[PDB]
């Protein structure tokens, strides 16, 4: 860690700190992540070291690499390939403008690859969001951070506590189920996919009951209809109000016939009747795509 020479501070998450470095001996410019643990009352600390390390064989253009794990003392470091943005600061200085379409849909198209990827090896990133994804100028885009299945530690008390943004989350988590499929990512994805068209967050909740709600007052209230075994699920309640279900056409214009397809069957409440990653890049919506190069400004 000493062999690291910070330069600034590149972002942040429920799981770290992440920094901007160098290695002193190296010279190469890396993407170094603080995580603390909590040896006051850890666990399975060693069960995660293995998840943490199966991460580095998972090698794809379209996530960022996983270059060494390094557990020195209380502190275990990442570090990662670095890029030079983050999806978020583009859209945002793209809110004037917008994203045109042929790199809206260039970034759905790789995302789509690598998350069909690391799906194919039963690896699913649970907290999909733009400031997760990194681009360079060559025009590709990336996949960064992979959450656990459990993360561990010890939670930020300077950033405002642990559960924060739950904008991307998918309703099954919202509704509780405790054994997610590679559905959530596809969800998450959906809603990045939605808010890059509108410029806008497609549900942009407070709170965990504000989210669900929020995505009910939109894609109207599920029930045993369009999702079997809803009314069951752990943190269902009859009580919930019964919102009508709204067009598309409202919900994501000006997005051609194509895209509207392909971002509601990225949204379908059923977890199993929503698109698999590797279906999703057989929609027509991908017949004429390219990969244009983004204007950056770093
Ligand atoms: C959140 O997790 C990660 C992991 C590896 C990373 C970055 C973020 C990351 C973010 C970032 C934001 N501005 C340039 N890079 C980077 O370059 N490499």
């Amino acid at each position: 860690m000493e062999n690291f020479q910070k330069v600034e501070k590149i972002g942040e998450g429920t799981y770290g700190v992440v920094y901007k470095a160098r290695n002193k001996l190296t010279g190469e410019v890396v993407a170094l992540k603080k995580i603390r643990l909590d040896t006051e009352t850890e666990g399975v600390p060693s069960t995660a070291i293995r998840e943490i390390s199966l991460l580095k064989e998972l090698n794809h253009p379209n996530i960022v690499k996983l270059l060494d794990v390094i557990h020195t003392e209380n502190k275990l470091y990442l570090v990662f390939e670095f890029l030079h943005q983050d999806l978020k600061k583009f859209m945002d200085a793209s809110a004037l403008t917008g994203i045109p379409l042929p790199l809206i849909k260039s970034y759905l198209f790789q995302l789509l690859q690598g998350l069909a990827f690391c799906h194919s090896h039963r690896v699913l990133h649970r907290d999909l969001k733009p400031q997760n994804l990194l681009i360079n100028t060559e025009g590709a885009i990336k996949l960064a951070d992979f959450g656990l299945a459990r993360a561990f530690g010890v939670p930020v008390r300077t950033y405002t506590h642990e559960v924060v943004t739950l904008w991307y989350r998918a309703p099954e988590i919202l509704l509780g189920c405790k054994y997610y499929s590679t559905a959530v990512d596809i969800w998450s994805l959906g809603c990045i996919f939605a808010e890059m068209v509108t410029r806008r967050a497609l549900f942009p909740g407070d709170s965990e009951i504000d989210q669900l709600f929020r995505i009910f007052r939109t894609l109207g209230t599920p029930d045993e209809v369009v999702w079997p075994g809803v009314t069951s699920m752990p943190d269902y309640k009859p009580s919930f109000p019964k919102w009508a279900r709204q067009d598309f056409s409202k919900v994501v214009p000006p997005l051609d016939e194509d895209g509207r397809s392909l971002l509601s069957q990225m949204l379908h409440y059923d977890p199993n009747k929503r698109i698999s990653a590797k279906a999703a890049l057989a929609h027509p919506f991908f017949q004429d795509v390219t990969k244009p190069v983004p204007h950056l400004r770093l």
